[PDB]
């Protein structure tokens, strides 16, 4: 049976969630996307090999009920944990989502992955060192990504699933 890895998709309005969510399934880049907009995805890919199924949650403004918001930060398996490298405030507030992460799971050990994305602009106010450090901190992998030009995105999933792999054995 195919293995599915439950996915979720999280950091501040604007740092490009739902972006990276859409190259990743759909293979194009989108301009604007409803930021009140919570939707979830499937994709079949080979990862190392194994043939697998990424079910991925795009978080966004949520004032109303999800049932299936629900169901992922309760079964989630992975966290992306994603800010704009142009965009200060949304890298100041990676350490509030890894501690609602660590809540939400009653765990130290979460597999996640932290995202850089927006690597395309070229008016850069957090340093690659800086996101290193954070994610070395955290005990994470940091990849740099652009929703834009697809940069790091098959890798910044990926390595999420391979934390993942690594949780579970
Ligand atoms: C521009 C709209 C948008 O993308 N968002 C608005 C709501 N966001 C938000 N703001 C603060 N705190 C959170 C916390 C969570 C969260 C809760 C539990 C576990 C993991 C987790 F990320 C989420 Cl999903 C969104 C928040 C940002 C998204
Ligand atoms: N240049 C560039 N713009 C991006 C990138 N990712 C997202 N954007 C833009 O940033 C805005 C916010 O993206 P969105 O995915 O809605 O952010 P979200 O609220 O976190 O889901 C959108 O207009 C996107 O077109 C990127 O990687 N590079
Ligand atoms: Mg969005």
């Amino acid at each position: 049976g195919m293995t599915e890895y439950k996915l979720v998709v999280v950091g501040a309005c604007g740092v490009g969630k739902s972006a990276l969510t859409i190259q990743l399934i759909q293979n194009h880049f989108v301009d604007e996307y409803d930021p009140t907009i919570e939707d979830s995805y499937r994709k079949q890919v080979v990862i190392d090999g194994e043939t697998c199924l990424l079910d991925i949650l795009d978080t966004a403004g949520q004032e109303e009920y999800s049932a299936m918001r629900d169901q992922y930060m309760r079964t989630g398996e992975g966290f992306l944990c994603v800010f704009a490298i142009n965009n200060t405030k949304s890298f100041e507030d990676i350490h509030h989502y890894r501690e609602q992460i660590k809540r939400v799971k009653d765990s130290e050990d979460v597999p996640m992955v932290l995202v850089g994305n927006k690597c395309d602009l070229p008016s850069r106010t957090v340093d690659t060192k800086q996101a290193q450090d954070l994610a070395r901190s955290y005990g994470i992998p940091f990849i740099e990504t652009s929703a834009k030009t697809r940069q790091g995105v098959d890798d910044a999933f990926y390595t999420l699933v391979r934390e993942i792999r690594k949780h579970k054995e």
